[PDB]
């Protein structure tokens, strides 16, 4: 597997990974539903710097999931970061292997600090899977999003540039 | 049934699933008639939040129907709710399921509280219809519209996000 | 019917020039004058959103233009608006200028919710005046030398109908 | 005699404003609605050049302010045009109606050049009616339900002089 | 009862940003009063919604009235009623609603004013009854109020009724 | 049997040419220009003004034949100074008398003016005497009005009536 | 004598403006239209530094205002210009119009450097003619119906004078 | 009280560029760096009607700011927003805190129907946890080294509350 | 050979041949460097008639020199010639020939009174050009330009209006 | 007698001037007549540097006359000099203690290498002074400028840093 | 002695400070030689986050100098520092603090991480200023910049935010 | 082995160039990642020449690798060189031939006065190379950049046109 930086020619397999009214999605902090808005966003944001996605593919170059790190502050050198690996090739052992290619661009080249993320409560699989790949519990944030009809709770778990260096 | 998010492409659809129902069509608040006019709405509009349209697809992919939620206020949390079926693929039972469907995505996703929508009282099937989904009679609004060359009432019918829910 | 009104594009502007090409008028759009397609293009841009006029392009069975339906002074307080009608004279006398008459004011009366139509009608042409009254329109004034048509100041027929006549 | 015509300036906007606070009547400025002072002062500073009306603010040799003479829809082909006038409240019942309206007529048919001047008086107002035929106008229609004045549709009398009338 | 309604200016914008809730100016939210003078001079020419200042005999702002929703196809408009706390209670209510109608269907030619009164007050329900007004709905939980959803009746009047 | 159209943007280049073979300093609504890119946008800035009004004619082929103009339009005065100018490539074949025709046409019985006057060089009286056959008559001979190819030249101004043109 | 040209000044407008109201006429400001106040002094600013007109105060000795010199249509490729003088009716039937005239073709002679001063006169004023004539205009054209003044269309004489006679 | 907590406005940009240079930060606007008063003073210009964040800043009886109420990132579709809130050190200490936040509460949870609301407050001032608290807040979150302040990555404790809880 | 008003087209031409050939570039009197300075320049003074500029272009249309009315005064009737052929075309003759063209657009379409140019003193070869078109010499302006880093004379050469068209 | 930088308060003095000479003024190349077009050229060229001008006043601080540099060429290091005097305190000597004053402000504070201009050949009187001033005639301009009615030769006469210091 | 970040009514200052200073000053690398160019380069570079500036004044309100943090790299955390005190408040033993205030932001604000500057090594006073504040060499550049008319070497000076914090 | 200006279709082979080497791009000072953003950057500095790029190409017009000439400062006569080789065409020699044509270049045409370059002090190897091409160590800056998970020192090395060319 290897990652690049997203291109415009992408756009229409973001909009494909996770389809219109089951996630509200934003661009850039910016809702988005249509492929139509998604590319005027892209285009808008194309150079702003605060939030970072890219493209996993295998060496048959089949897209297989993104990886994004959306509010990046350059003082505080923290970064949220998501992974959404497409349902057809989820499940194959490839989650960890994202999430350590992730944390080796974020610690080894945009020179971070710490990179935290929010995972379901609702889904212990991954939270456990995150431990072993580094990952700490911060938070338990109470009814933070309202997802699938239900204001769900959400681990903050952070991992610092130290550890995963050392 | 497939519900879709509106794209430029479909504009030349809506248009004329609204050339064979005479009406005085609004985008966004702004009275259109011709392509180009609904075209340059759509482009001004196209990230304003204030209304979400939805095609509506068969199996066989061809494009049957419209689903629009405007007047939406996310301080109330309402909704004004319509939907459109072309002649040719009405009274095939599409109705009652793109409605649900838009109940859901209202109450599940945009966490929304109330949806209201009117009908014709002259459409009495339409009336048993909503409220068979949940809708109840709120309003007989006397003279609301001038349609077909004459001043007809509308029952305002609403829904709300505790009784789908739960 | 065989005839379809569709509500004007930018595609068809060229088609509204050519026939004021073939009829020889001082032609205004939105109320400002006009003699060049760039000129007509800009002004049609320029009012695209405004709603003070509404044109209809009409095309027969084989999607052919063969005229337009002007409805121009809209007025939505008085509800008032003055209706003008032109024909190519390839496919006039065929029959046509009836239909559009009344499919004009079928959206004028059931659509827009106006209360009066009136119109202009050059005395010199007695037919047409006659083909008006058919539909339903009335004289309620006879304008002395009110344009200049073809180097003389012609007078011209006001007619109009409510929509009370059109929908009882 | 003693009363005096000059071009409308912008502080005059007030007088004009204050007039029609009396005058149960939809406004318009260059056939745009208008309600408030700061709609009129944007319009007026939007077509401070433009010639389709003309405007001339009445005053006493006291400089008091009696009344206003509009010329709209001016028409430069046609060489047509709308009269209209108002008089204030505290000046009407003095006679002057009579030489304002001689006033417009002279300079629209010897300063502007134009062939004819028409206009619009109500019907349920026959001394305005007998009025403006003294000062040469002749009815040339009678406008049904023409506007919607006080709650209910009213008829008007189109009237009409020539340029030819008025300087023989 | 001398009280004459006046167009609104900018020199009355101050008067009705000291007039909590949730504001709007041509269905965009405000809280300051920047913020409602941009609105303000972006709408200047949009006749989607009417505002009238009433004032008595010696220019003494003392109430508010909107025409918002202006639809001129069906001819409708929903009325709102907004007087200065310190000439509440001096029976001018009647007047105002009054006074709006008659340029409703008067002078606009609208056909149909409608206006939504909180359920939980029941006095301004009997007082637009009075003035001619009918109830049409009775809206369940349509606004979020002072910390709660509350019901508003939907009474409208018809053009017909008034001037006859 | 020639047409006159309104002229449009595209036909701008021709009018650029034109006035490459007839060697003068141009006017565009009285304001100088010399560059096809000044041209442009002179006209886009009076795209909507009628101080000036300008045809371009064409044969059955499309092929541009000429422009003519009228320029110091006055709508008070209803008048309107014409110039008609032919391209050498379709000059001689007898286009002329009838152009001249039919903007008189156009202006008497369309825009409804009083007076069409005109600017002719003394030193071409065949111009005079097609122009007076037209039904233009003499009504002044400005002495040294333009510097024309290097020297001061006389111009006859000839005008013809809205009445004499109708009757 | 005791006679000073002057360059006008936006303070001056409003002299201009009441000087041309008392000799009724459609007024123009850099061949655009104007008749209020207010409109000419944003024509002012428009053509503030604009060469195609240059106009001139006439002051007396104790700086009071006689009249106006307009130099318009001033073209520096053929070197022309066309000439006007207002003098206030207060002031008229003094001489002025001579020492006036001749200061306007000093100043075009002399510092300009333009080659013809031409200027328009109505035939149906003879003696403004014979003054141009001893002043050194000579006619060249009798136009026809050229402007529309009170009411009817009247000729005028096209006079003209050159820089070579003037400065011989 | 006679504490007024009154919507952000242009002249109050001053106050907070002044207030925010003396408690040394990184300031953000919108999610977006600025320094200057002039760079400030252009994103208000541009996020005037931005609804995604909300600012109120505190008067006392002079009419002098003291304080200021920040909601930001306010989601409305999760109904959530982060609270915060500086008092000038020169009236701070004086028991306004309390009164400003429930306040705040009052607007968030009464006016625009948010379901929670969050807050970050360093783990080093103890003080301020214990105050919010008290105003009904909760810890849920230890953020380790989340901000570099002063020099050093502190911890900050990320404490919330829910609109049914405030209301009940 | 054609002589061309110039136009935005050309722009890059002249540019090239002003970096080609050392000269101190100015448009309508205000220095640049960059290509875009260059173009803004241009745009802003499109209608400006202080400085008239005609490229020439052969029947191929390739640009061969550049002819430079500036200082133009419309009161005295003056103004400054500079002629620019590029190198690729030098030593053809045209030289005499735009020169010619341009004299007679002076003094037959402008109506202008006297031309005048500054020419280097150490190039006697072309000062026998401008005296055998007509020019004349009126002055040896002493150190007035600095040239190739040293401070040069300059003969200043004029031709009438009168000469050229008797 | 003082030379001071000329300020906005100074302009009407400058005016003055131009009344009660018959030439056709300019202002950085832009013509003028009227005192509301000399203020705002003024205002449009308030920080340019291609033309400085210095009000001089005597001790009582009565306004004496103005000394213009125009044309100013940093590249080249010239300027154009002229002289005016008001017709009060004309005859009584001063031109030549001005001259004096600006040469000495040009090619000591300026830096420049250079001062020439023009003077009238039919105005010998002024040939006269400056030449005792130090200027040499360099170009015999012939009908350089139409002046009261005729085209008037002008001599062009320079004085050098180099004459000035050593 | 406060810090302030530079707004608009300081651009005449530094001006007027980088002429009397003599230097081609760069605004965030863009040429600019006169006050207009400045003015319009600060509007078109006041949102940008390469380069900091900060005037320092007085207790009294008067402008001292000014204090540049240019090349700022978000990801390397670098930055290059400059200082520039005016004439007049030399030698008051300012320089000191002022370098403090700004290593301070640099490292306790921004959490920077190495702050280099570039003095003249003709200077010794400056450099031997800088190795008291902490600053170490790391480079003997030669030749790098060109300073009253003669290449300089110059000596490229470091710090960390270690030393600085510990 | 030659040396061309570069060209928007060569934009691409720059983007492969970086695929090699994980480190953050800047185009003009500007952060870069995807392919959209460089195009979009090389249009916003097509004239721009403060930073000269030449691709190299031998005689089969195969590409070899990039020549970068960044931070010119034409006011100093400075600039920073870069070279970068495609993996394929590495080891073959071209390294010196290449550096050589790029001095070249840089002392005859550009005119320049200094070339420096930072080279990494863990590839002694390069570092050697420069030595015999020229080069010499001016400074050793500690920690400049971050640099596969770690602050990295590297060499500051210089060559000056008077030893070049001499």
């Amino acid at each position: 597997l290897t990652l690049r930086a997203l291109e415009r020619g992408d756009l229409r397999f973001i909009h494909n990974l996770n389809k219109e009214l089951a996630r509200y999605e934003y661009w850039f902090e910016e809702p988005y539903e249509s492929f139509d808005e998604l590319e005027e966003l892209y285009n808008k944001h194309i150079h702003d710097n605060a939030e970072r996605r890219f493209v996993v593919e295998d060496a048959q170059k089949n897209l297989i999931g993104l990886v994004e790190l959306i509010e990046i502050n350059y003082i505080h050198r923290s970064a949220e970061f998501q992974i959404i690996i497409a349902p057809e090739h989820q499940g194959k052992g490839f989650a960890r292997t994202l999430i350590n290619r992730a944390l080796d661009y974020s610690f080894t080249i945009l020179n971070l600090h710490k990179i935290y993320l929010h995972v379901a409560v609702e889904n212990p699989k991954a939270v456990h899977l995150y431990e072993e790949c580094g990952f700490v519990e911060e938070g338990h944030l109470v009814e933070e999003f309202f997802i699938n009809g239900r204001y769900q709770d959400v681990k903050r778990m952070y991992i610092l540039q130290s550890k995963y260096l050392n």
